């Protein structure tokens, strides 16, 4: 059910990991900076996400997070269906690749406005979610979910 | 009213829990920090405004109202920074009640995690999903969607 479907995505910058959750139907994102991708960090990130949005399904970003018992436990706790992230639709690869490139571009555009990478990443999340393509991703997610509630 | 949020700072286990409440719905976001500083508050508001359409923030105290770093974050994120004087006296009570409820939920989950931050996010989850009938999470989405249309 597409209002509740999210995709995890892991990218790297400045020797750190940027963990991203994408709301598939809207393109809305949440993101955080962590030193390395672990099951515990991924689990915590998903717990945060599901407290904020009605997360029904998460397509994990790799096999390690799919396998992780801690991630499975977080998904159990938060009522999330944990699924693999095999791109059965080949367009998905491209969309995520394109998103990572866009995010890194925005981070470069703001990078001197903050000392810490985490701040620049949150500026990039802000800009991404507010950009009108006409609706923004932030508007699209709210509309999609509200329509589903009604 | 769809865009109005209130900051709230409470304490547990020698740490600070910073909360943003969406006033019209009761929906919350929260984080654990070692101490409330301008920089931590600024970062928290930047995160919030990237996720929801934040028009106005009523700050939790005079130090965050005064903080140039907080003012800068509000400028950056397009937020109107306001004071938190409870002109409506019922506001005090509502926030006091919310902190008590949150601490109660944290106690109910506290042994399910080592770290306080995990327990706080469990409490955020439970609070936002609780039906009182809609949940706070449903209310915020409905309020904002109605405003967009
Ligand atoms: C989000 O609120 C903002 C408030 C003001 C600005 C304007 N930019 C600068 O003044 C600046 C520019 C370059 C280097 C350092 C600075 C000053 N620092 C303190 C900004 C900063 C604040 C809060 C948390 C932070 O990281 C946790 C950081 C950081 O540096 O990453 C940006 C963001
Ligand atoms: C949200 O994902 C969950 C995964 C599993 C559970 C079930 N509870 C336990 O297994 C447990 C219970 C008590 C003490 C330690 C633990 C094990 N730890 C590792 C849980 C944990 C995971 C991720 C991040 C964490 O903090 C950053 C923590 C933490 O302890 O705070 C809850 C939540
Ligand atoms: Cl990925
Ligand atoms: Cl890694
Ligand atoms: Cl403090």
């Amino acid at each position: 059910s597409s209002p509740g479907i999210w995709q995890l995505d892991c990218t790297h910058l400045e020797g750190k990991v940027i963990l991203v959750a994408v709301h598939v139907a809207s393109g809305y994102i949440e993101a955080e900076v962590i030193p390395a991708e672990t099951g515990q960090e991924t689990a915590y990130f998903l717990l945060k996400l599901a407290g904020r949005w009605p997360v029904k399904t998460v397509h994990t970003d790799n096999g390690s997070n799919f396998t992780s018992t801690t991630v499975k436990a977080a998904c159990w706790w938060a009522g999330i269906k944990q699924e693999d992230g095999i791109p059965y639709n080949p367009q998905s690869q491209g969309v995520i690749e394109s998103m990572n490139k866009e995010l890194k571009k925005i981070i470069g555009q703001v990078r001197d406005q903050a000392e810490h990478l985490k701040t620049a990443v949150q500026m990039a999340v802000f800009i991404h979610n507010h950009k009108r393509k006409g609706y923004s991703a932030g508007e699209r997610i709210v509309d999609i979910i509200a329509t589903d509630i009604q």
